[PDB]
């Protein structure tokens, strides 16, 4: 069972409201593990502060950040709820494979 | 109005909800507030 991650994915990737700072943390990271370890506390803030005040969770569109994001942001400095979206994003990955 | 007369507003015209949808996204309203809107954007879709 994987339908509530799925439906909150489907819910950020058709709104048309994404932020656009996520293209350039995306762009600006190109998945790198060091470039993406020095901007931890940022994204954590993105994405905790995009989920409260709108009901998406950000840098899904990108699968370089939903990995380090589901691997590094995982030791605390995280609501949980939030990691095991992702952790539930890149489990599918691993079901679907 | 919503939170007194538990009715959303501004319903009654296109123009309206769709410039709602589109320009008050970035916080303002609570998030289900917005999200009637956005659904009422997406019926339309729909409906095309």
């Amino acid at each position: 069972d994987y339908e509530e991650t799925l439906r909150l994915f489907k819910t950020t990737v058709t709104s048309p409201n994404y932020p656009e700072l996520c293209y350039l943390v995306d762009v600006l990271v190109h998945g790198n593990v060091d470039a993406f370890l020095l901007i931890r506390t940022f994204v954590a803030r993105c994405i905790v502060n995009m989920f409260h005040t709108r009901q998406l969770l950000v840098f899904a569109h990108s699968y370089a950040l939903v990995t380090l994001i589901a691997e590094h942001l995982a030791d605390g400095a995280l609501p949980p709820q939030l990691l095991f979206h992702y952790r539930n994003l890149v489990a599918v990955l691993r079901l679907v494979t």
